[PDB]
């Protein structure tokens, strides 16, 4: 019953491979669409969507090399949003903290949902617009604490388009899965994989700041067979990475906003053995669909234990907990509160 | 008896060293401040200013250590700006394209000076608002068409603060003063000395990006005793380096904008050997108060025939076509014809 606008970053089309947020929106805005409301999406021109696409450029930015000046393309789409703010009950912002100022010069209300960790600088803008509406999207993202949170609305994924392996693959494997940042800790996966005995399979992005990284401190250990990298997963390959490997390494050394590979590896059943740090306390279920850790040799004796734990309750886990239709309702119950003040 | 906002980048101070854009918002401020209007200067809080400052943060960023997001503040002040657009008869803006899709939001006109270079990418959002009021910095910058150009202001430097040089130093050197990119052209002013067998002293700053580029093309050339770097330079040295040169030498690669070391080797006395790209044509008069060439080896033979220009008329030049009394003069026209419309 109501007018609403999702603003998506443009990295990735609303996504192939790589790009969390750009699934949670596409997700939302085709839910929120059956529910009868009126959808625009603001979003890359190859987006597919049941909504009405606005589009500022014909092609996601980063795998397109013809393009390289993001910020272009943000001032571009912040300019089509905003130029229409008359035209929506609700605007939902998903692009960070670019869409603040813009929103104390429109009279529609508009909804952050806090997509990465808060910063030293970033702490500077969000203080100042410290009223405006937002989402976490995970209890312990909260780290301002001072601004004006409606909810935490935890993420959610299309559960039904991964499929469930009931039993790991043999020759058995070690997934990683995840961009190739030290934030997620691969030089501590191949570790764990080592210490432990067996193969990693890795994959993700590598994406220029880390470069340096991955040539110095990735790079030399894999040498295929013990090591193998694969580069950068599309729907199909992770699905079948993560439901084949017996459990899949997170041992993340970083605020995690959320995480959303834990969810996708466990509903392909495979459990996860994740450091404890930002937001895998609250998803994973330590003893249930994974195990969570302080150091790597916690992490090497909890993938001798995951055999032991049952791969079909990770995923009941995620449906109860981590399914779209849960996430779209909290998000317009959201709306609906906005709305309402 | 006009109230104008004036919108600096904050990578410098409105500059103690490196900063061509804050350095002429510096100079067109200060002397708006003495004409009579009431001005505010948006930019960092170490500004020096008789204007009134409103800053977002203490510090350039730049040479902050601890800055590393500059979209934050930048988004900060331009939140600033127009949250008091009507503080204002007319807002100046000199951040870029940032700026565009807030103008469509508030009714107080803007002007937007063009400090760039036209890219792929950034021809598709001056494109989207063509219909605003742009001032560019040369003629051969105006590479759009369909812009609506209120005219072009020349830049301008205060020539009475440089020092001028009426013989170079003996024995002979030539100058280098830019940031050390390939834009730039340092590998060419450094092959240019070698050829002719006078030596280079140089001067700039390098950011990272051109980190790779200045270590591997420049860096093992400056070890010796022949090239000298001395790098970033205040005004003191600076005035020094270009006024002790028997010519500056401008190899640029690039569409030049505007090119302000230019306009400051001339004021102090030293022609200019360039390569005619950009705005380097409207800049220097070839036989006069430099050389255009084509190549490296024109830059070389130009070289030879730099002792018969006249430096005095260097300066004159400088006076002549790129004081500050011009620019600000313009710049008020242009404020002008904005409010008539
Ligand atoms: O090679 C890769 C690496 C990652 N992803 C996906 O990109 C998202 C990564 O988001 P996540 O929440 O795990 O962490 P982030 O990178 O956003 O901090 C997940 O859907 C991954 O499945 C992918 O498709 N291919
Ligand atoms: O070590 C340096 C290198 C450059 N500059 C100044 O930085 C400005 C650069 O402006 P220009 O148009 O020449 O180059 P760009 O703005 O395109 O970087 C000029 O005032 C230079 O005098 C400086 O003070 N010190």
């Amino acid at each position: 019953h109501m007018r609403i606008a999702q603003v998506a970053p443009l990295w990735e089309r609303v996504p192939p491979a790589y790009g969390g947020v750009e699934l949670v929106v596409s997700l939302l805005t085709e839910e929120l669409v059956k529910r009868g409301h009126e959808v625009t999406l603001f979003a890359s021109g190859d987006s597919m969507t049941q909504a009405k696409l606005v589009s500022t450029y014909p092609h996601a930015i980063r795998l397109d090399p013809n393009v390289q000046e993001y910020a272009v393309y943000e001032a571009l789409q912040l300019g089509e949003v905003f130029s229409r703010a008359n035209e929506f009950d609700v605007i939902h912002s998903h692009v960070g903290y670019t869409a603040l100022p813009y929103t104390s010069l429109v009279k529609t209300p508009v909804v952050h949902t806090l997509h990465g960790r808060f910063t030293a600088d970033n702490e500077r803008i969000f203080s100042q617009y410290r009223n405006q509406n937002y989402v976490s999207i995970s209890h312990s993202q909260r780290q301002l604490r001072e601004l004006n949170y409606i909810a935490t609305v935890y993420n959610a994924i299309a559960v039904e388009t991964h499929h469930f392996y009931p039993q790991p693959s043999d020759p058995p494997y070690l997934a990683f899965l995840g961009r190739l940042s030290p934030e997620k800790g691969p030089h501590h996966a191949i570790e764990i994989a080592k210490r432990v005995g067996i193969p990693l399979r890795m994959a993700g992005k590598v994406d220029r700041v880390d470069r340096d990284y991955f040539k110095e401190l990735i790079e030399p250990h894999i040498d295929g067979e013990f090591i193998q990298f694969i580069g950068e997963a599309d729907h199909p390959t992770k699905n079948a990475l993560l439901g084949g490997a017996i459990a899949m390494l997170f041992p993340i050394t970083w605020q995690e906003p959320f995480g959303l590979v834990m969810i996708e590896s466990m509903a392909a059943g495979t459990p996860v053995v994740a450091i404890a740090k930002g937001a895998a306390p609250e998803v994973i279920e330590h003893g249930k669909t994974g195990f969570l850790c302080h150091s790597v040799e916690d992490c090497v004796a909890a993938v001798a234990q995951v055999p032991q734990l049952d791969r079909m309750a990770c995923r009941d886990y995620v449906w109860q907990r981590f399914s779209v239709e849960r996430m779209v309702s909290e998000y317009e119950a959201v709306y609906d509160t906005v709305l309402a003040n």
